[PDB]
């Protein structure tokens, strides 16, 4: 149910020292990163994950420069940054997946009848 | 992770034509009731549920009058209202359970290189 400001593609040349792959959720609700999860995929593997429960990011060695700016996630910006080496060696189709996890709670009230 | 403005118990007398059992979530995030689920339990059974995704409420016949005001739910007010006849036969501990459903989405961007 999260909605995106979509972009078909972006382009870089040998002049780019670094690249940004845009990803913007337009209907974020999370007030804290604790229930946000972000996954970037490339050719069907996870090349970046942010686990908001842990406030930690995991990257594979072949995408060692991949990062998001966690300070922007609550605005719905999940944009992927990386160095040109990683960009050049991984041109093609990227998937940006964002999740806001379930939240629940309960409370107990006793209903009393007085006479 | 949902938090409540709690009340240990609420009293009613013969004068109450209807009864209100308070339930107030203090940290709601949902912007649409389609994402919210409410379950009121009494003695180990579900005596009222609202499935926000379906915009539908279910009650057992022994709580036929039981309801919430859906218009108040995004404020975190999941308070249960019933007739005195349904209340007087069912004194004791009520549990109010509120859930804000997970939300996910994905988008694809091609990173293209230009010579
Ligand atoms: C590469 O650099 C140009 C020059 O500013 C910029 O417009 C473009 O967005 C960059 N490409 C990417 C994919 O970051
Ligand atoms: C990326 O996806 C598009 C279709 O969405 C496809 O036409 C294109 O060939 C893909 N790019 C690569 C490098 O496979
Ligand atoms: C019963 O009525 C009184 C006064 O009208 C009110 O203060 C009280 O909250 C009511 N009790 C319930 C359980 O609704
Ligand atoms: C809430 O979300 C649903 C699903 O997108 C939509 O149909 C509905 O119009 C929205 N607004 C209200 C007031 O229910
Ligand atoms: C659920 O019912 C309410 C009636 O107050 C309506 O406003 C809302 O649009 C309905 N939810 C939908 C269509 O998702
Ligand atoms: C409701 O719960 C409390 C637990 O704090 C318990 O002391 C009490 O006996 C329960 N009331 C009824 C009517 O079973
Ligand atoms: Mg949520």
């Amino acid at each position: 149910q999260l909605l995106f400001n979509k972009t078909k593609s972006v382009e870089f040349t040998f002049g780019n020292d670094t690249v940004v792959i845009p990803c913007f959720v337009t209907n974020m609700e999370a007030q804290n990163t604790t229930e946000v999860y972000v996954k970037w995929k490339f050719k069907g593997r996870d090349i970046y994950t942010f686990d908001g429960a842990l406030n930690k990011s995991t990257v594979p060695t072949d995408f060692s420069s991949a990062k998001i700016e966690v300070s922007q996630l609550l605005k719905g910006d999940a944009s992927l940054k990386m160095d040109k080496s990683d960009a050049v060696s991984h041109t093609g189709n990227y998937t940006c997946e964002v999740t806001e996890l379930t939240r629940e709670g309960e409370t107990i009230i006793e209903l009393k009848y007085r006479v």
